[PDB]
C-alpha cells in the first residue's frame, strides 16, 4: 500500500504515536515520508547482509528476524515479513520498542537528516484528526 500523509497520520494517531516519548505525530509522518515514501512494501537490501523493511525501514540485524542476517537479535520478536503488511500495527509496535530500548528518533537516519530541525507540523497540517 502507498499511504496518503493525512491517512497515515490518522492511522498513527489511532495507534498512539502522537507524543509517544515526547515525539509529536508530525515527526513520525515525516520519518515515514523520507524512509519509504509511505510505501508499506519498501525493502532496502544492504551489503552487510541486513535488510530494512517496511514503511519505517526497520533493520533486520537488531529488530526483526528474517533468517538471513548475521548477528540477529530480533528485539521486536517478530518476523520481518510482518513489517511488510498493509496494516501498520507491527511497524508501529516495533518502532515503539526501538524508542523504549534506549534510542530516540535518531535511530532513523532519514528523520535525523530530513526531519530534525524542521517544521514537522507541516506533515499533519490540513488533515482530519
Amino acid at each position: 500500500k502507498v499511504f496518503g500523509r493525512c491517512e497515515l497520520a490518522a492511522a498513527m494517531k489511532r495507534h498512539g504515536l502522537d507524543n509517544y516519548r515526547g515525539y509529536s505525530l508530525g515527526n513520525w509522518v515525516c520519518a515515514a515520508k523520507f524512509e519509504s515514501n509511505f510505501n508499506t512494501q519498501a525493502t532496502n537490501r544492504n551489503t552487510d547482509g541486513s535488510t530494512d523493511y517496511g514503511i519505517l525501514q526497520i533493520n533486520s540485524r537488531w529488530w526483526c528476524n528474517d533468517g538471513r542476517t548475521p548477528g540477529s537479535r530480533n528485539l521486536c520478536n517478530i518476523p520481518c515479513s510482518a513489517l511488510l503488511s498493509s496494516d501498520i500495527t507491527a511497524s508501529v509496535n516495533c518502532a515503539k520498542k526501538i524508542v523504549s530500548d534506549g534510542n530516540g528518533m535518531n535511530a532513523w537516519v532519514a528523520w535525523r537528516n530530513r526531519c530534525k530541525g524542521t517544521d514537522v507540523q507541516a506533515w499533519i497540517r490540513g488533515c482530519r484528526l
